[PDB]
């Protein structure tokens, strides 16, 4: 019947096993579903050179998602819009045409503990379920710092599709978002300001 | 009526005016099109720190377009092929669920002047009529090198769809592909071997 996740229990590619390590307690913490035989659910990993707080600054702006996601062409989130957790926005993404509108809420924001997550509640696309939780860590070794973000979500697999097509889709729209959140951070790093 | 594109007589993003200026009769010769009101088209330009053969090995794999492009699950030619103008190849795409085919033409390759292309002739997604050309050029300046690649794309803007959200679309798909083509090869080029 349900069973459990255990992105706890095994290491996400790109994170190294000691890094793993240190994260296991948030990733069980954060990063486990309960999920039926009709879902899927993954977590991705992306380490950042960058301080956590200028990863979180970035993560956290629910009304901005084009700062650090592909195919944004516009995100609503309407006057009086302030972050609290119900919020929603309109996304349009334009991945495709016509291009496609996903209502999304916002579930979690815990700006001490660097934890975000939305859940998708309308639209005209295809997935189903899309819940998906952002947690942000930070290293230090030596003196060196850097950050790792996780990612993980839970969806439906759709009518007619297997789950790998639909880990590999969600996987893939999530490790190059993390990339372009790894490019927009590092260079705010870099440049300082 | 018809009209000529007239990209080889503006700037494109991500270059600079003295690099027009070298190219912009490769951009006449190679990135112009005669295109009727129903259709649009768009040249992109990526700068990229390799030479110009590092990059061209790449550019001109039309087999295996997964090496420096985004969302492609598989790419499929046909035992026996021989990279020659009109071989075609199925890509399977994943950008959505379904994921989409997308068979193509390979319409040009010039490997002394570094040039390629190819045209979408079937498949189950809604560009229609799109044919692209990629060319690759090597700067020098006081003994550094350097390669601009350019591509342009000419389609059909689809039924109740504008032309501003078709280019969004395919400027964003190649935008980002060129931005992967970069990463690959000067990754290449800075690891050598
Ligand atoms: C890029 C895209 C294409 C789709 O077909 C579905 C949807 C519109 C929801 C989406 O925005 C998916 C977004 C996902 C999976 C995660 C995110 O944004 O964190
Ligand atoms: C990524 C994607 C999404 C679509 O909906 C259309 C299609 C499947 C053709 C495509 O592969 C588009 C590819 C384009 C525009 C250029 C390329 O590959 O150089």
């Amino acid at each position: 019947l349900s069973t459990i996740t255990t992105h706890h229990l095994t290491v996400p590619p790109g994170l190294t096993p000691e890094e793993f390590q240190e994260l296991s307690s948030s990733i069980a913490e954060f990063h486990s579903y309960r999920i039926n035989p009709g879902q899927c659910s993954s977590l991705l990993a992306q380490r950042i050179h960058a301080p956590v707080e200028t990863v979180w600054t970035v993560v956290r702006r629910f009304d901005k998602p084009q700062t650090y996601k592909h195919f944004i062409k516009s995100c609503s989130v309407g006057e009086d819009f302030r972050m609290t957790v119900g919020s929603t926005r309109d996304v349009t993404v334009i991945s495709g045409l016509p291009a496609a509108t996903s209502t999304e809420r916002l579930d979690i924001l815990d700006d001490d503990r660097h934890v975000t997550g939305f859940s998708i509640i309308g639209g005209d696309h295809r997935l189903r379920n899309y819940r998906s939780v952002t947690t942000v860590h930070g290293f230090e070794r030596d003196g060196e710092i850097w950050t790792v973000v996780l990612e993980s979500y839970v969806v439906d697999v759709p009518e007619g599709n297997t789950e790998e097509d639909t880990r590999l889709f969600a996987d893939t729209v999530v490790k190059l978002n993390l990339q372009k959140l790894a490019s927009v951070t590092e260079t705010l790093a870099r440049e300082a300001g």
